[PDB]
């Protein structure tokens, strides 16, 4: 899976 910040993503 990847993490996210719904629109400031940044991992994975």
């Amino acid at each position: 899976y990847c993490k996210f910040e719904x629109a400031t993503f940044x991992s994975c």
